[PDB]
């Protein structure tokens, strides 16, 4: 076989980035907790955003339904999507909003929704090359898995504070023009 | 973020240079044999000799491929010689008189056609992480050994058509004369 594991060093390097990765997805299932679903996509599609991470991370370790690299790739992909219907809905909460520096956080965090997102595009790729580099033949692109993990806790992050700002942006459009608004608030916020 | 060959892989990569080196020698061998000039096919044979050197070596951490896509780019090259050669021999095998001699001659330009092929295929050296038996492996550490094998191939092919083009010559000779009305295509002096 022309198969060989990953260097202990990285192994490890892999697994103390899992663990940064569990703290914020912890952080995401405290959020949700609070709220039910129904009348909220913000909070479903944080969700879904967080069950693919989570395949993205197993695939690191050794476990989880992503097999190989295309895998990988249709894992970030899902991810944008999600990502993407998550800021137009979001957007949408934001111009409902009239208090401006929460109008203006949230349309902040939006951008590091789509910033993480990118990132995690490119690194999902995990590509691996062959190399002749100072006199020997090496293999490079083994941090490949230590990068994608990063991007993921880092939108993981970001999905966060987005579902906080989207709250607070909601409940100071009720605060101004009540809960009989003529117009409902873009997304529903219950327990 | 970087690591080493198995000992194990390169163990067996230079053992598979070696037995690239021999077929290398053959080669060496026969062209120190005859003169550059009004033989394209010997300088031809000297031009994908080196850069399936460049190609071996690389497999060993020398000369002056340093990417996947260097090595597809030499293979390239590789094939575009083969393809010049190719034309070539086809000329001088159409004046051989003898057709055991014909038939060998076209039958090694077939020879190189499919090692160019695979040569080509392998010179991408694709190597793959996956999720595997609850581990994290990388795979295609074994892509060059396929690589040096393809070279040794087309290299054993090389020499058996710049031979087989010499004998087809010497044919075309001994039935029309050193006066035939047609030169030869290629010219052979020592």
């Amino acid at each position: 076989s022309g198969s060989a594991q990953l260097p202990q060093e990285e192994k490890a390097k892999i697994a103390e980035q899992v663990e940064i990765f569990h703290q914020e997805k912890s952080k995401l299932d405290a959020e949700v907790a609070k709220w039910d679903d129904s009348g909220n996509d913000i909070i479903v599609l944080a969700k879904q955003m967080c069950m693919i991470m989570m395949e993205m991370t197993d695939f690191t370790r050794g476990k989880g339904p992503l097999k190989n690299t295309s895998d990988v790739i249709n894992a970030a992909k899902k991810i944008a999507e999600a990502g993407s219907r998550m800021d137009k809905l979001a957007r949408a909460v934001a111009d409902q909003c009239p208090d401006s520096a929460c109008k203006q956080d949230l349309l902040a965090y939006l951008q590091r929704i789509a910033l993480y997102c990118h990132q995690l595009n490119i690194c999902s790729k995990v590509k691996a090359e062959v190399q002749n580099l100072g006199g020997e033949l090496i293999v490079s692109g083994l941090d490949s898995a230590t990068s994608l993990i990063q991007a993921a806790k880092n939108l993981m992050n970001a999905v966060v504070l987005t579902v906080k700002a989207s709250y607070v942006a909601s409940t100071k459009y009720q605060k101004v023009y009540g809960t009989a608004a003529v117009n409902s608030p873009v997304v529903s916020w219950k327990m």
